[PDB]
């Protein structure tokens, strides 16, 4: 398929890595070959969340021109799921040229059905370089008006940049009695609501376990919502 999807947001801590990891496993479980990419250069967490904790070669090495991207592709314990991990040390962060993200990622298009890019939030250099490496964008936001409007702005930017905006995910819903309900959130976002991921301790547990909740705790509300999201993502093909 070769669909490159940028997982983005207007703010950090909204669930980008969580959505990237769970969606990857959900899609992989449906038989699709997935590459989870950690484009969050200053806060590499994706590989750890997928249980790959010891990679010697990372995207940072590739972006520094010190390694071929082929050598930064690792297996994960999940069927059909591979990862392009990021380094955590500052020296690696410094030497990774973010401007080379688009060319590096797109060169892998023919080897996967889905390439999900975990992006840092915002509109600064690293964020833009990562988001612009994708062809499609999945907006991730929380039930906060400020988070919604900020994420909306990112979507508009990406839309103008040429990316197909698939829609958005309303994550961490139910965390507070002040949360904006889905119907209203969609009315605000101006893009299709693809899934509501509830606030669920099971998701946090998966994060700490290094095994996405979608697989670690398959009967949790969070797991089931991600399975549905994966179904929706495939339909929008
Ligand atoms: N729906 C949810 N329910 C409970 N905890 C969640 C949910 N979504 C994310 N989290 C937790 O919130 C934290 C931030 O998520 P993360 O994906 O790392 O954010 P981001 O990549 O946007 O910075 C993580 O520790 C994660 O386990
Ligand atoms: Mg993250």
């Amino acid at each position: 398929m070769g669909r490159i999807i940028s997982i983005v947001s207007g703010k950090g801590g909204t669930g980008k890595t969580t959505v990237t990891a769970n969606l990857s496993v959900a899609l992989g479980d449906r038989g699709r070959k997935v590459l989870a990419v950690d484009g969050d250069l200053t806060m590499a967490n994706l590989s750890l969340v997928l249980g790959v904790d010891d990679p010697d070669v990372t995207l940072h090495d590739v972006l520094a021109g010190e390694a071929n991207v082929e050598d930064a592709i690792y297996m994960t314990q999940f069927d059909n799921v591979y990862v392009l991990p990021g380094a955590v040390d500052w020296e690696h962060v410094l030497k990774a040229d973010p401007r080379k993200l688009p060319e590096v990622i797109k060169s892998l298009k023919d080897k996967f059905d889905f390439i999900l890019i975990d992006c840092p939030a915002g509109l600064q250099l690293d964020a833009m370089s990562a988001m612009l490496s994708g062809e499609e964008a999945l907006l991730v936001t929380n039930p906060e008006i400020s988070c919604l409007t900020d994420t909306m702005k990112v979507g508009i930017v990406l839309k103008k940049a040429g990316l197909a905006i698939l829609g958005f995910v309303l994550n961490r819903y139910g965390r507070s009695d002040r949360d904006i309900p889905p119907e209203a959130a969609e009315d605000v976002m101006e893009v299709p609501l693809l899934a509501v991921i509830p606030e669920d301790p099971a998701i946090r547990e998966g994060t700490l376990e290094g095994i996405p909740a979608v697989k670690y705790k398959p009967e949790s509300k969070g797991a089931k919502a991600f399975v549905k999201l994966a179904e929706e993502i495939e339909k929008l093909a």
